[PDB]
This record gives structure tokens, sequence and C-alpha cells, in this order.
DNA sequence: AAAAAGAC
DNA sequence: TGAAAAAT
DNA sequence: AAAAATCAAAGCT
């Protein structure tokens, strides 16, 4: 695009733009039904179904191999929401799912895949093409003045929403949007796209105080879901750009913020020691925010502010050192965070004292919850939050490898390794193909380090930067890139 | 103050 | 981000 | 020639 949003004047705040024009979305495409002779079964008994349950019995056939399918609690979340697909007397016979027959099913899909991973290059060649076409007239709005690309203008097809980890919502039927169930987000002014024949839209406004163009709800959680731009774009960057700048600034004023919560662990009101803590914690192990979640529609994982006392275990002494804390739980995605971690008498006697009288099931720090955590945070700093930090330690812990683990003489293949290893040491604390077979890619890099730095490092010492960021990612940095200098310092 | 709706 | 598909 | 190795869920009245 070499457009530079940058270079160009700020945003009046609140206001996402003056002009949005988008074609509207991509609608699934419709349920074509299954052929005469690929069939269902049931107890032998081969018997045809209503297309709405064919569809949907489609769908657990192609996860029979997959370990949700084995999965228990997501088998009774699939056959109830199944029944309600279907027709009173499919409903009555099929009060056994446990005697069902998707095996069939399985097959042609894998034929069909197979079949499809063994179509012609001049067949298919016809669709790639024509694939294209569409992303010209569906994958572009017009914002401002400029063409950019959307995230997906393709909606959400219908289906059985998988869950990570426990989810008590995992096997439940997602479901197909209709225009009926769509709000379109434009700009009077802007010719709005015309639902599809005989459709109307659910609604359509023109917020230029949001980004998203499109946006409906989902079902399951009954919780929104949106079509917003590329990142590559204006909008969805200066968040991000003067996202780094926030922790950019926490980073002087912080040592006092330390200062102000390691005195605070000797404060008179609970709340103001459950608060310190939790920072610290937040501080170093790097934890994130911890926000209350609704037990039971929820999938219970914990945080910082949501960490129950169960979650952890104190040792005075321990693997040689002492007034050790021994952090167990999931995170984000059920991702268990165990460590072991040794700290500040004063905080281990401090969590010695919020776990005093207190059940396994009672929440470590009671009388708090992120809201406040945050509030605290605000007054210390505008903007101030729980994630500001994450991001701060990362790109600032990183922003001193390049400086150490970096050589003058290096050759560059050289560097180029020198630098990953860098990197390394970074999540060494998030917790986060010989010797890795277990690490996460970019992560981190994909959001969490200023690219700024990355950047000026390149610079100082003459590293294409094309070796570390490709075209995709470095379209992302569109700007960090040609707005650095060597001389930048996070 | 508080549950709900939202937005990125 | 994570799971998953896709590009000797 | 072939085989193998490199999208969407979850979380600031």
């Amino acid at each position: 695009q070499k457009w530079k949003w940058w270079e160009e004047e700020r945003y009046p705040e609140g206001i996402k733009w003056k002009f949005l024009e988008h074609k509207g979305p991509v609608f699934a495409p419709p349920y074509e039904p299954l052929p005469e002779n690929v069939k269902f079964y049931y107890d032998g008994k081969v018997m045809k179904l209503s297309p709405k349950a064919e569809e949907v019995a489609t769908f657990f056939a192609k996860m029979l191999d997959h370990e949700y399918t084995t999965k228990e609690i997501f088998r009774k979340n699939f056959f109830k929401d199944w029944r309600k697909e279907m027709t009173n007397e499919e409903k009555n016979i099929i009060t056994n799912l446990s005697k069902c027959d998707f095996t069939q099913m399985s097959q042609y899909f894998k034929a069909q895949t197979e079949a499809r991973k063994q179509m012609s290059k001049e067949e298919k060649l016809k669709i790639k093409e024509e694939n294209e076409k569409l992303l010209k007239e569906y994958g572009f709005c017009i914002m401002d003045n400029h063409k950019e690309r959307i995230a997906n203008f393709k909606i959400e097809p219908p289906g059985l929403f998988r869950g990570r980890g426990n989810h008590p919502k995992m096997g439940m039927l997602k479901r197909r949007i209709m225009p009926e169930d769509i709000i379109i987000n434009c700009s009077k002014d802007a010719k709005v796209p015309s639902p599809p024949p005989g459709h109307k839209w659910k609604e359509v406004r023109h917020d230029n105080k949001v980004t998203w163009l499109v946006s409906w709800t989902e079902n399951i959680q009954g919780s929104i879901k949106y079509i917003m731009l590329n990142p590559s774009s204006r909008i969805k960057g200066e968040k991000d750009w003067q996202k780094y700048e926030t922790a950019r600034r926490l980073k002087k004023c912080v040592d006092k913020i330390r200062n102000q919560y390691r005195e605070d662990w000797k404060s008179k009101e609970m709340k103001v020691r459950q608060r310190a803590v939790a920072l610290y914690f937040i501080d170093k192990l790097a934890l994130r925010a911890g926000n209350e979640k609704e037990e039971g529609e929820t999938a219970d994982t914990v945080g910082c502010c949501s960490l129950r006392v169960e979650h952890i275990n104190l040792h005075p002494e321990l693997d040689g050192q002492e007034y050790v804390v021994e952090f167990d739980f999931l995170g984000k995605d059920s991702i268990r965070y165990y460590n072991k971690v040794p700290v500040e008498k004063r905080v281990f006697k401090n969590l010695q004292l919020f776990m005093e009288n207190k059940q396994p099931e009672d929440d470590l720090f009671d009388r708090l919850n992120t809201g406040i955590l945050n509030k605290h945070l605000q007054d210390l700093m505008e903007g101030l939050t729980a994630k500001v930090f994450r991001t701060y330690n990362a790109s600032i812990t990183l922003q001193q490898q390049l400086k150490e683990l970096t050589a003058p003489d290096e050759n560059i293949p050289a560097k180029i390794l020198s630098y990953n290893r860098a990197n390394r040491a970074v999540a060494i604390l998030c917790n986060h193909r010989e010797e890795n077979k277990q690490i996460a890619l970019g992560t981190s890099k994909l959001n969490y380090l200023d690219p700024r730095i990355t950047v000026a490092w390149c610079k100082k010492w003459g590293v294409p930067i094309e070796k570390i960021y490709n075209k995709t990612q470095r379209e992302k940095f569109a700007w960090a890139i040609d707005m650095a200098d060597e001389d930048y310092e996070f």
C-alpha cells in the first residue's frame, strides 16, 4: 500500500474514522446433503434423516476419530443439541446415539477429501483464481481514504464448538448465522451492502466510535463476534503502536511504583496488602490479569487476582532456597502454570496470612478483583493496567539481550542465531525442530515486544530486516520499520 | 454497586 | 494465543 | 516420484 498513516495526523480520540464502506459478509456456503450411496445406519438400520439433522450429524461424523468425540461431557452436549435439530419421528427413534453409526459418513468425507487431494491442477486452478476473485470484491472495505484488507469476510460456519480444556460447553452445536442475525457498521453516505435476496439485516448503524465493520452475537457463550480490519491497517496498528508507547512510559514511572507496593506489604488495610502482592506476582511472574469467570458456562481457569488458595503451597526452605511459593494452576486455555518461586519474606508471610482460615476453594486474594487492581494502577498512571506489565518486561528484558549476547565483529548468519538466542531468555519467565518441539513460535513476538527494538538493532548492525521478519509480518510492522533508527531505545 | 453488553 | 490446515 | 520435515477460542437494570 505504501501508506504511512503514522506520518499522518492524530485522530481526535473515540473517533475511529470519517468514512467506511464494505460489501457485507460472506455467509457460510449452504449444506448440500449426502447422496443415497452415502447413508447413515443406527442399529444397522440404515435410515435417512432430516437435512438439518443430517448436516448436524455430519459434524460429529467429521470428528469420531478426534478425542473430543471420545470426551464424555462433550458427547452429552452433542446428543441433546442434536435432538433439537431434527423431527419428532427421528427424535423418537434415536433414543440412543450409543447405537448410531457415523463410520460410513466419516468415510465419505475422508474420501471426498483424498478426492479433493487428487483434484486436477487445472480443475482446482479454476477455483484457486475463482476464490481469489472473492477477495477483490469482498476483502477490502473503504475507510477514510484507503482500501485496506479485512480480517475475514467469511462468516463463522455453523458447527460444533470446540472448547479448550474441560469446557462445560464443549460439544454444543454452534449455528448458521443469518442476515437477520447481522449488524452492519457503515457510515451514512457510504454504499450500504444490500442484504441477500428475501432476507434483511438484523440492524445497521454507523458508530464511527468503533472498529468492526460487521458483527453478530455468537449463540454458545451468547457472546458478540465481529469482522474488523487487518493488522497492517492503520486502525488496527495505531492502537498496537501506541500500545507499546504505554509500556514505554511505565518504564520510567515504575521503580517508584515498585517501592509503593513493597512498602504496601506492611500496610494495615488487608486489601491494600492483597493488592500489592498480586502486583508483585504479576510484576515478576508476569501473571495475567485474572478476570472473574462465571462458574459454569466457563472453563475453570484462574489468574493472579482470580487465584484460589489450593493453587499454592508455601515452603520456608526448599530446593536450597527459603520462603518458596509453589505455583500450580491452569491459566488461559487451561494451560497449567507450575512453578517454584522464592519471594520476599513479607510476601511469603503475607501470603501465609492470606491463607489463614480459608478453604481450598476459597479465593486466595479475597477482598480483591481485577477491576480494583486496575483502578489502583490507573491512579498511579493513566491507562495503567495489569496487561501493560507483561508487555513491559517482555520488550525490555529483550532490549538488553541484543545488547549483551550480540557480538560487534559477528557475521550476519551468526548474528541471526545470536538474535534468536536473545528471545529464548525472554520467554524464560512467561513459562510459555530438535531441541525445540514443545515451545511455540512467535507468540511473544506475535504481539508482546516492541518491534521498533528489533528494527533499530537491525540498523545498528546492518541486518536485512527481511531475515527476521517476512513480508506478512513486516507488513504489520510497516511503520516501525520506516519510522526507526538504530538509535532507538524503547 | 452491579450485572450486562461490548470491544479489541 | 492454540489447534489445524496449507503451502531420502 | 514420494515422503518427510518446516480460524476462532479465551482474556478492559
